[PDB]
């Protein structure tokens, strides 16, 4: 027996059962899992999502679960419901009217709707002189999807995460009820739903913090043959100064394999065929395994003194670093072209047909501490003799930056990295050798005692879940799971109550 609403939903066409709309709806980037929906749902607004939740809150024995997929650029089916519902949340954005993206009066917010994708919250602030501070680095993904995540790119040292940049939400809850929340009002479910890989609700909107948007960033890469050096200049780069922090705008950084040096300094699309050549060269005389790279920018606007500014600024920066003497090499681009880059490596991968392939994707939060041991077992250890296809991602972060009362987990120490090994499965059935190779990394990290967290990745065990949050942390994720979705449908793919 189906509510009025509901059964409105289907007689209006939004609730479709058919072939072509499961299939969509089953496969995710990861491109590793499949599981089919009974029905997906296309919402023309949030009162299609409320008599969805309501109809499962109110019908006793509802036995479809609901994922909400935004671009479905999960690893391991967390955008999917087996058997159950999938709301394709881009719906939401089709109307010319009420605009989905909305920069406030005054240019201190951007709101947006949660099936926005980044790129479009990006134009429509630049538009109006603005853009948020905090970023992914690939800006073809959700807002509410990154916001269940984290979401982190090479601002976050000193911004924080996109968790910590935004100002208030709309959610509809596992209970089909509109709530706004903030730190001021509804705080525990403001703090549940950050991080909280959609176990609570849907976010249909989220205010974002904005900065006055620089027009150019000035681009660096940084050479080093030494770990050591390395690790120890992005931490100088990234730390606070004796709240305040140095002039870089972004730190990132990247390890590259001595198999494969040449072809993959050529495909940063960073570095001219001169410059390869010379670390090539630089590589074989310190006899190295592996070659890192800091990869940092500083934002600048219009103004005309600015191009001098930033060159003196520069200058005074990589004076204090430690990178090999005549190895700084530098660009200089728009703001947004910086911003949208990795959309220029799917185009080309795309054409490859090495776009649309598995990736077995190994990303973590590894404490400082024990960085160096990672680099020793990992980059220097299993990963050599490979054939890497893909980037070795590695940047500190600033636990302060971070808020431990919302969902998402880090670990203890005041300083950890992203670690993002992109591994891509172009070889024909390279699969198998990767997800042993992921299984391997993850092993020699347990008997070494590193404290890591995952990040983006689905856990399949109990006992994983509580390791992940902390058991304390785990309690309070309860907590809210009992007080939000207490029928255990949001988001089955999480694995976290299904
Ligand atoms: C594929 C990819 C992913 C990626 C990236 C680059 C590429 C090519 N770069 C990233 C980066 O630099 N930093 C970062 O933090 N993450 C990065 N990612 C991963 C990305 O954040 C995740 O894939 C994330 O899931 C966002 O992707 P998407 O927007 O496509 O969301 P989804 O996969 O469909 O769903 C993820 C889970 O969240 C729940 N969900 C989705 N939308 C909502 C809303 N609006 N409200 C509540 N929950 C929501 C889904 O149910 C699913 O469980
Ligand atoms: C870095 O990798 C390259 C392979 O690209 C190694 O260079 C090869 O080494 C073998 C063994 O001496 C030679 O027979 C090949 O002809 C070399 N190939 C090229 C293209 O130069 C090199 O040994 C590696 N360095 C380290 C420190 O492992
Ligand atoms: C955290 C995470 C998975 C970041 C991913 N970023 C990227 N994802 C895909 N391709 C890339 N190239 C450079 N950076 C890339
Ligand atoms: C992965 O993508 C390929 C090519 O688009 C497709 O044939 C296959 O169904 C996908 N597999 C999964 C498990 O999603
Ligand atoms: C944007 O503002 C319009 C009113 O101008 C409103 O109807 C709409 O809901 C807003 N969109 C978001 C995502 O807040
Ligand atoms: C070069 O480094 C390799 C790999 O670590 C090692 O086998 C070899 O001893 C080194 N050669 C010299 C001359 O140090």
């Amino acid at each position: 027996p189906w509510p009025a609403s509901l059964a409105a939903l289907a007689l209006d066409g939004k609730l479709r059962t058919d072939s072509n709309a499961t299939a969509a709806a089953s496969t995710d980037f990861g491109n590793i899992t499949s599981a089919l929906p009974a029905a997906v749902l296309y919402p023309s607004s949030t009162a299609d999502l409320v008599a969805l939740l309501s109809a499962a809150n109110s019908t006793p024995g509802w036995p479809y679960t609901i994922a909400f997929r935004g671009r479905g650029h999960s690893l391991m089916g967390q955008a999917f419901a087996p058997g159950g519902v999938v709301v394709n949340m881009a719906s939401l954005g089709d109307a010319a009217a009420p605009p989905r993206i909305n920069v406030s009066a005054d240019g201190r917010y951007v709101d947006a709707g949660g099936e926005q994708v980044w790129i479009d919250v990006l134009r429509a602030s630049l538009a109006r002189g603005v853009a948020p501070r905090s970023w992914t680095e690939y800006l073809y993904l959700t807002v509410g999807g990154t916001l269940s995540n984290a979401g982190i790119s090479g601002q976050a040292f000193r911004h924080g995460p996109q968790i910590s940049n935004v100002l208030e939400m709309d959610v509809i809850t596992g209970h089909g009820e509109m709530v706004t929340c903030s730190k001021q009002l509804n705080a525990d479910l403001f703090d549940a739903v950050l991080g909280g890989l959609g176990q609570f609700g849907v976010i249909t909107r989220a205010r974002i913090a904005v900065e006055p948007a620089p027009a150019r960033a000035r681009w660096v890469r940084l050479v080093y043959t030494d770990f050591a050096a390395f690790s120890a200049d992005q931490e100088r780069l990234t730390a606070p100064r004796p709240a305040s922090f140095g002039p870089m705008s972004y730190v990132e950084g990247s390890v590259f394999v001595n198999q494969s040096l040449a072809t993959d300094l050529a495909n940063t699309g960073f570095f001219t065929d001169a410059d390869v050549a010379r670390i090539v060269a630089l590589a074989g005389e310190r006899n190295a395994t592996t070659v890192y790279s800091i990869e940092a920018t500083l934002n600048y606007d219009n103004a005309t003194a600015a191009a001098a500014a930033v060159d003196q600024e520069l200058a005074s920066v990589l004076g204090t670093l430690s990178y090999v003497e005549g190895f700084a090499f530098q660009r200089d681009v728009a703001y947004a072209a910086f911003l949208d880059r990795v959309h220029g490596e799917e185009v080309a991968l795309n054409k490859l047909g090495l776009w649309r392939v598995p990736h077995p994707w190994l990303n973590m939060f590894v404490p400082r501490s024990r960085i160096a041991d990672f680099d020793r077992g990992v980059f220097k250890g299993i990963l050599q003799g490979t054939d890497i296809v893909g980037p070795l991602i590695v940047y500190p972060l600033n636990k302060s930056m971070w808020d431990d009362g919302m969902s998402a987990a880090t670990p203890s120490e005041d300083v950890f990295y992203a670690v993002s090994l992109l591994f891509s499965s172009v070889a024909p059935n390279d699969l198998a050798r990767l997800q042993e190779q992921n299984r391997r990394i993850l092993r020699f990290c347990d008997l070494a005692g590193i404290q890591y967290k995952t990040y983006l990745a689905r856990h399949t065990d109990r006992s994983d879940w509580v390791r992940h949050f902390g058991a304390a942390k785990w309690n309070r994720f309860v907590e809210m799971k009992n007080k939000y979705d207490p029928k255990r449908l949001l988001s089955p793919g999480q694995d976290i109550f299904n």
